[PDB]
């Protein structure tokens, strides 16, 4: 349309079907168990950023929300996307290592709070408050990644994948603060067709990229 | 009142009140734990399709859509309600069969997309749009009727009653997506009188018969 | 601010914070993945209620529901932490009398649609219907209270600690329909600083001295 983060959402979408489709159609002649899990985790986890990118694209998952005087467009359906797809992410994670319940619960509460604080402050109106919540999500950030670092006798295969993706997951999840830092959801130094980009790419990547490299390995096979 | 729906409303509340209250007293003096959890499961999905029942009666769950020029009545309250029964539903046939856990992620995210697109469309005010939604909807709906059927040593007891709940399970939710694309949530063939009457008798069917032919059967005993 | 409730708001978050900074740090050093599960569980609840009593002190979990002819303050945000941390709060009762999956099921159910109706009433906008919504969620309350006494060989120490929480868990959550009923969500009786005030050292108690009890136990110890 006329918006011209359009394009990223058009090819996020298409990226993130075709992930879901190739996931989908590989993870046929499935049969273990274990695999079977990752399967449907990951294969999940672009079919529902391909819905949540194609309500972008449609233009349903856009609102505006006041904030230095201005009608700033949010598009509040991604964080929908990851309420649910980046718990599904470190499940991935966690189940690679076998990770205890507990840290396991851990993990997705502390995501929930970065997911539901980063929503918070991409709704909030007072521009200052913004990086309140900001901050508090990044410090629920923080607190996924050490847990991913010194909170987790694994055959090799599983740590030496889980140590690939476990890399991928910090150095792409790290970078959506500061893309919503300096994007439009944030200070607004970066364009939102630029940010709606970084976002695309780093979605992809951390989908898509992440789900090749897990669905590739024996790590998920028992 | 004077929505001619209503009386399917009111009909639709009462049938699921007594259901969940003939479910929750029948499974009074249930001791086995897997008992328990179809009890559980069983007794909860008419309990909350009460409250949304009531909601819609009440006009709690109703809001107006604007497409086709028109104010739209959707009631919302019904994807609140299905968002977590059908899971619950499928939680109950996935059980019935000890479905592997990537199955019933498999059944629960596909479940979650299907309702959750199903919303989107049913709230999108460009009206093509819906039924773009209405086809991925469909689609997940159909990948879950996929796995019922050819993705699930039980003991005869199991299989029967699966089987029978599958084909009840498969006939009803089917008609659903009928009822949504000719009803006034879709292409408006049918009014929204006869749309609530429809949905009534599925949702009564598939979760208060579906549940009088589960707890009915020892398949739920251990 | 000029909210006269905003001083407890300040306080109930600053309280949470800190209780979940307390049992974030005395989680420290944890190994025993029961009592990993217990600390992961007892440390969310008040960081979730941080944020949302955060985002009521900001301004944010605030809305105005129309009743009485009224614009009626309403915090909704206080139903989005406890959709999250009341099940969780069940869940650590749970886990420490180690429950059976189906009673869990209808605890967590029972208590969603507690939430669920609490906030439905507190967002309806027909002054009676409110207290109807009052009634059912009350009625999942005594369903909820009812299961923790009459539904649950424990090791002496799980017991004790169960019966000590189980008794604060019926004395405090008792109070909350009471608060509501008399507060401005309900009847209106008692103002909105009174009853914020009511809420507030309600949950912290429910949140940060329950879980000052609990982690205090060896019961949370394998
Ligand atoms: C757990 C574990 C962790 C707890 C999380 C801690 C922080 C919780 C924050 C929560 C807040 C949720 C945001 C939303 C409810 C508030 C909407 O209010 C907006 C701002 O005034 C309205 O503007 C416009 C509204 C915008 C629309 C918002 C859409 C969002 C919905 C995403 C959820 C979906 C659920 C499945 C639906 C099918
Ligand atoms: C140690 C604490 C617990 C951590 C919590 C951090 C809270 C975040 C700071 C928020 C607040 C102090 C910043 C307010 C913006 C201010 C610098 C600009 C002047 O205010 C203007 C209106 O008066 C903003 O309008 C528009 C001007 C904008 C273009 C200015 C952009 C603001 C940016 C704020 C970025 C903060 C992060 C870089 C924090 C770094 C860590
Ligand atoms: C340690 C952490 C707590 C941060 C301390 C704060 C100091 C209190 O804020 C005052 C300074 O204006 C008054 O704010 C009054 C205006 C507003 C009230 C302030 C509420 C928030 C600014 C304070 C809540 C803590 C912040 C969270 C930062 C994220 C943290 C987890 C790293
Ligand atoms: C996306 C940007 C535009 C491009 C940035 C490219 C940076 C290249 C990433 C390199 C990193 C991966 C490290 C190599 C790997 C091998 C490490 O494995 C170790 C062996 O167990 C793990 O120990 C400990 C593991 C350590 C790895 C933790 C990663 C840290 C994060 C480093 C970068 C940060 C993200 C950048 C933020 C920026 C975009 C604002
Ligand atoms: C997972 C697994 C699978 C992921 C699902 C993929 C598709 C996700 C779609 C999501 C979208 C949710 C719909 C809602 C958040 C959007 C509301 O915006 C409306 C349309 O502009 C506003 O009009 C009027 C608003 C209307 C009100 C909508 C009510 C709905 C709320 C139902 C959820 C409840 C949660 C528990 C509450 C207690
Ligand atoms: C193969 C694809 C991937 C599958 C995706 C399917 C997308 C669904 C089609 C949407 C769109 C083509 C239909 C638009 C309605 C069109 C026929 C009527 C003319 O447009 C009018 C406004 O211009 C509609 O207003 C009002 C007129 C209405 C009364 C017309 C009702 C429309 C109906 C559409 C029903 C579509 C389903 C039957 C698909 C069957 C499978
Ligand atoms: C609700 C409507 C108004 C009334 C429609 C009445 C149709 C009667 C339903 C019959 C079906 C049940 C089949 C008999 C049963 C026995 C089959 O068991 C087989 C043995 O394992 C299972 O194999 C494979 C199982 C096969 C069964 C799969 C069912 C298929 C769905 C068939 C109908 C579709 C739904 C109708 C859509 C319409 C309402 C738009
Ligand atoms: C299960 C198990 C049990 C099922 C529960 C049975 C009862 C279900 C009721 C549900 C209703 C949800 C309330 C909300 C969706 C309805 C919003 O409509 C309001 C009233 O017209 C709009 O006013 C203003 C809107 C207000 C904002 C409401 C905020 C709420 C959101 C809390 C959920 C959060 C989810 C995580 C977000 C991140
Ligand atoms: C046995 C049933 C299944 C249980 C379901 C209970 C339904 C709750 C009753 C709702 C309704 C009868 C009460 C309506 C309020 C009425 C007493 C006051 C007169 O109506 C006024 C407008 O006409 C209310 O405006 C404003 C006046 C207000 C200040 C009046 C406050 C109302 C209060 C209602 C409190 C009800 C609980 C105490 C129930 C006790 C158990
Ligand atoms: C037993 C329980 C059911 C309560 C019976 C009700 C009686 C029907 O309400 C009529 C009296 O005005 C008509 O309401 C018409 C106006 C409105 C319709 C009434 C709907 C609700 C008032 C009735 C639904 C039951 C209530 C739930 C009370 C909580 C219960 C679980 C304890
Ligand atoms: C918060 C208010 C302002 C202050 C109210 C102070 C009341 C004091 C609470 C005492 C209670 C605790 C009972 C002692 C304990 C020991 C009981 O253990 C028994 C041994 O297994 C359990 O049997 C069975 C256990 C029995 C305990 C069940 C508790 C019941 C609830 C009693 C009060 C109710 C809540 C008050 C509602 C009011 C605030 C509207
Ligand atoms: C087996 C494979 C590679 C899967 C192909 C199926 C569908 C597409 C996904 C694969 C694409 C990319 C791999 C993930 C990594 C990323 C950095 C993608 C960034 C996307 C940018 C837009 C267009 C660029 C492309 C060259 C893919
Ligand atoms: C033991 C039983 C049958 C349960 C009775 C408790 C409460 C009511 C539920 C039973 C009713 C119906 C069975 C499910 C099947 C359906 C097709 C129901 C359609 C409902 C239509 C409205 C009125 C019709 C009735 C004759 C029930
Ligand atoms: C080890 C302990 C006690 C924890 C301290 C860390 C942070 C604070 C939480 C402890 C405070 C209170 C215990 C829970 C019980 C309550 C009745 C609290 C009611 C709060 C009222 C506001 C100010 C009062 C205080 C004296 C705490
Ligand atoms: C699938 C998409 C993925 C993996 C998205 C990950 C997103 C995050 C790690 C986002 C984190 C953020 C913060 C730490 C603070 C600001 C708000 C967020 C939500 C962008
Ligand atoms: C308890 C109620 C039940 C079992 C409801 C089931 C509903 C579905 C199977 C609905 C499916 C739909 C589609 C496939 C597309 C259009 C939207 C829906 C959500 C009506
Ligand atoms: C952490 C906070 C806690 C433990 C909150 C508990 C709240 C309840 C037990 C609330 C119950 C209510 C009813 C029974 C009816 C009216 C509405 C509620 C939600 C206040």
């Amino acid at each position: 349309t006329g918006r011209p983060e359009w394009i990223w959402l058009a090819l996020g979408t298409a990226l993130m079907g075709l992930g879901t489709l190739y996931f989908l159609v590989k993870g046929m002649g499935v049969s273990d168990p274990d695999a079977k899990k990752f399967y449907a985790i990951t294969t999940l986890v672009p079919a529902i950023a391909f819905t949540m990118y194609l309500s972008m694209l449609l233009g349903y998952g856009l609102t505006m929300v006041p904030f230095g005087g201005e009608q700033n467009p949010i598009y509040w359906a991604r964080y929908a996307d990851w309420l649910f797809t980046t718990p599904l992410l470190l499940l991935d994670l966690a189940l690679l290592v076998d990770a205890d319940q507990g840290t396991i619960l851990a993990l997705v509460g502390a995501d929930g709070i970065m997911i539901g604080t980063g929503l918070v402050g991409a709704l909030t109106k007072v521009y200052s408050y913004r990086f309140v919540w900001w901050a508090i999500s990044t410090a629920a950030m923080l607190y996924i990644l050490y847990v991913l670092f010194f909170g987790f006798s694994m055959r090799p295969e599983v740590a030496s994948t889980f140590k690939v993706l476990r890399n991928v997951t910090v150095v792409l999840w790290s970078a959506y603060p500061v893309v919503w830092l300096i994007g439009s959801e944030g200070a607004g130094i970066v364009p939102l067709n630029i940010q709606t980009l970084l976002f695309m790419v780093l979605d992809v990547s951390a989908k898509v990229g992440f789900g090749l490299i897990l669905l590739r390995s024996r790590a998920i096979f028992g």
